[PDB]
């Protein structure tokens, strides 16, 4: 049934050794989005788990990220609202850096299109050290969104992004999970 | 009946005077991803279009043509392959490089993810000069796939990118039009 759907997905991912750098075994979803079978259920779980959860936007950062936070958007019937590298987005923006290993990145959201009252799912590929979900979280909360759930393709637990995540109080969903 | 439908999307982009300089008039698709109403109405339009056209496939361009193919592909049933600016994709990829006014870039797709056969459909956002759609085409057949017809949300006739495709043998729909 699930565990049938969860392990064809599964599947459908390729895993790159040594991409982009030695030692990392790079996790290819784009083998999933080729196979409609996948990529089709992949968004049937993940906005069924939220269907009952009273959400009213999606977020998703830029850009494997609109890939399934766009489609399980039109899933659900709420808007998508996306996060962007700085100098994307052209109406009036906040920002947010977070750091990397090395230096330090940005994200950018509208300001008008988050405001109070408004339920967020965040979704996105993949969930490494949590470093831009955390960014894109506060996007949202300084908007007065309430976000309390993220979702993803794909977690990788050992990177510690979920243990990062739980102490924001978000609360993560993967549908799979490497090691 | 679609007419109204039609002026609903229309309404729905927000235009921005003087962004990224002055002079544009940029087109904002995030105000019509927002609206669940219009980014439904405007994947329907789309893959209604081509709902009797044997597609197999369909590519859209990073980062915005994203959120119109993939959810295109999942419409239509069929798998959705990226088109990426350079040292994104991790397996075996092909490039193309178009002309900029300044300067040149590239783009880059899977060689394992179109084959012989494939009927490809393009979706984008939005029909500009036509550069980025030309190289997506080329790099489609360098790879044995069909293409014919690109979609997209926004066509901007005055800057030439319909009339150049047709020089390639490709026919163009868009939902809108700005001058
Ligand atoms: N091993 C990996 N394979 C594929 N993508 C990854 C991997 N590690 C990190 N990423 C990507 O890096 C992005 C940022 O991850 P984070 O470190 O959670 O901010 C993810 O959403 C993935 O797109
Ligand atoms: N006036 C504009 N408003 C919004 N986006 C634009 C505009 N002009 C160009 N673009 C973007 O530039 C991309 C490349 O266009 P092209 O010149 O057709 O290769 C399009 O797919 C749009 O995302
Ligand atoms: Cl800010
Ligand atoms: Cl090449
Ligand atoms: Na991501
Ligand atoms: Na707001
Ligand atoms: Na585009
Ligand atoms: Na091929």
């Amino acid at each position: 049934k699930t565990a049938q759907q969860l392990k064809y997905i599964k599947d459908s991912i390729k895993t790159i050794p040594d991409y982009p750098k030695a030692g990392i075994l790079f996790r290819d979803v784009t083998s999933l989005l080729e196979n409609p079978k996948a990529y089709s259920a992949s968004i049937e779980l993940l906005s069924e788990h939220y269907s009952e959860s009273g959400v009213t936007k999606v977020v998703g950062t830029e850009a494997r990220g609109f890939l399934f936070g766009a489609p399980v958007a039109l899933a659900l019937g709420v808007g998508f609202v996306p996060v962007r590298k700085p100098g994307k987005l052209p109406r009036e923006t906040i920002s947010e850096s977070y750091e990397l290993e090395y230096g330090t990145d940005t994200l950018e959201i509208h300001t008008d299109s988050i405001q109070p009252g408004d339920k967020v799912l965040v979704v996105d590929d993949l969930l490494a050290t949590g470093g831009t979900i955390e960014a894109t979280v506060k996007l949202i909360r300084r908007l007065g969104g309430e976000v309390v759930h993220a979702a993803f393709i794909i977690n990788l637990p050992e990177l510690g992004g979920e243990a990062r995540l739980t102490q924001q109080g978000i609360h993560c969903y993967s549908l799979v999970s490497f090691d």
